[PDB]
């Protein structure tokens, strides 16, 4: 089939959003995503992932996690993430700094993507075009906080978390392999995944 450009797959298949977050990130750190382009679809991608991690998920009035996938959730609901990733680095400190030093929690090492306010513990996701433990053990071992939750998905459909605490409910997570499995299957269309795949390194 025709090789398509991965300019076009990312700005056909991902939100303008997601996108513009992704091209701030990659200029924050010196990175142009018309040169390193598949970088710049893997943060997309793990962008999308962190969102989709949060979205529907709040804290009820009895202080209960629960799961509101209509469009309005009732004023007194109070969403049960707080998404540090997508922010740039000042902000995303800033919200690291108001998280801490209010419940308590520990100060990390390096920037987490998400906190759980009802298992009180910040999250670092990972997307994987390779095996989910090999990863995990990389993103283990260059953190090592300790008190960060790890949770891997790969492309394949195989997760992989911290103490085999996988933190959500098994829809929730079927919602993101089901979308990681769509990007997937349209950059093969596009003759794009192969070379995908192997640039993650
Ligand atoms: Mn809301
Ligand atoms: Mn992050
Ligand atoms: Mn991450």
């Amino acid at each position: 089939g025709p090789l398509g450009s991965m300019e076009d797959f990312v700005r056909q298949c991902f939100n303008p959003m997601i996108v513009e977050l992704a091209e701030k990130a990659m200029k924050e750190y010196g990175e142009d995503p018309k040169i390193e382009t598949n970088k710049f679809a893997a943060i997309c991608t793990h962008l999308e992932v962190c969102f989709m991690y949060s979205d529907f998920h709040f804290i009820d009035e009895r202080g209960e996690s629960i799961i509101v996938e209509s469009g309005d959730p009732n004023a007194l609901l109070k969403h049960r993430f707080e998404i540090i990733e997508g922010r740039d680095r000042i902000m995303a400190w800033t919200v690291v700094n108001s998280i801490c030093n209010t419940t308590g929690v520990e100060k990390p090492k390096f920037l987490p993507d998400l906190y759980d306010y009802k298992e009180n513990r910040f999250i670092e996701i990972g997307v994987t075009r390779r095996e989910v433990h090999i990863y995990y053990l990389e993103k283990a071992n260059k953190i090592k906080s300790e008190k960060t939750h790890i949770h891997i998905f790969s492309f394949t459909g195989e997760e992989m978390a911290t103490k085999a605490d996988y933190t959500l409910d098994e829809e929730s997570r079927a919602r993101i392999k089901t979308r990681l499995f769509t990007i997937r299957q349209e950059m093969a269309s596009r003759s794009l995944w192969d070379s995908f795949r192997q640039s993650e390194r």
